[PDB]
DNA sequence: GTTGTGTTTTACGAGGTCC
DNA sequence: GGACCTCGTAAAACACAAC
C-alpha cells in the first residue's frame, strides 16, 4: 500500500489493443503483456477490472 | 497565472464463484 | 484453498469552470 502511479501511453495503447481484441485476459496473454509493457501481471489484472466497470459504467 | 470543484485512473479487500 | 470477478471503497491525478 499503495501508491497510484499512472500508467504511460505506450502500456494503455498495449493494454487498450489487446483489450479491444478480447475483453478477457488469458494466463499466456497476460505473461506476454507483461513482457511487452514491463507491468506486473496484478497490475495488469487489476486494469482489467477495472476496464470492464469502466465499459460498463459508459453505456449511458 | 490559480483556486474552486467534479470526474477519472490505480490500487486494494470483503463477498462470492469456479476450478 | 488459491485464482479471480462480480462492486465498494480511497486517493492519487486529471478536467473543466470561474475571478
Amino acid at each position: 500500500r499503495k501508491k497510484r502511479i499512472p500508467y504511460s501511453k505506450g502500456q494503455l495503447r498495449e493494454l487498450e489493443r489487446e483489450y479491444a481484441a478480447n475483453k478477457f485476459i488469458t494466463k499466456d496473454k497476460r505473461r506476454k503483456i507483461s513482457a511487452a509493457t514491463s507491468l506486473s501481471e496484478r497490475q495488469i489484472t487489476i486494469w482489467f477490472q477495472n476496464r470492464r466497470v469502466k465499459e460498463k459504467k459508459v453505456l449511458a
